[PDB]
């Protein structure tokens, strides 16, 4: 279990507002683990500055959602030859 | 095409509330389709045309929304001799 939290099966739905901080709260279990963020279905998104920042403590901290940030974002880790995926669902408080 | 809107990868949103009318709006093509209404994942709700009513051209209409229905909602048909389903995961505001 590399996520405190995992929502593998049934999406956690969190609420966004444009213009505003977005946590995705994949945080981990541990240091080590690396953490792959990405946009269903066709986007990578990578830690880059202040525009999205990871904490392993509380996860990508997505400086200022766009309605872009709308939908389904995935953090994936493997580890022990296994892929974790843990699902969140957006939308607009 | 049994379901004139299908959500299958990623879920409809849908907002609910305890104690009011809920709509899964699973619409069909034609008003021969069975639909059958699912909670993931053991559960089967069934239309008795009152408190929980069944429309081809709308979807189910649940009429006294409870904490139960709050969760992944799953539409199925069997037309043909294949099995179709569309998703929706209801949310507490
Ligand atoms: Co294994
Ligand atoms: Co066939
Ligand atoms: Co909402």
């Amino acid at each position: 279990r590399p996520f405190v939290e995992m929502y593998s099966e049934i999406p956690e739905i969190i609420h966004m507002t444009e213009g505003r901080e977005l946590v995705i709260p994949c945080r981990v279990t541990s240091p080590n683990i690396t953490v792959t963020l990405k946009k269903f279905p066709l986007d990578t998104l990578i830690p880059d500055g202040k525009r999205i920042i990871w904490d392993s403590r509380k996860g990508f901290i997505i400086s200022n959602a766009t309605y872009k940030e709308i939908g389904l974002l995935t953090c994936e880790a493997t580890v022990n030859g296994h892929l974790y995926k843990t699902n969140y669902l957006t939308h607009r408080q």
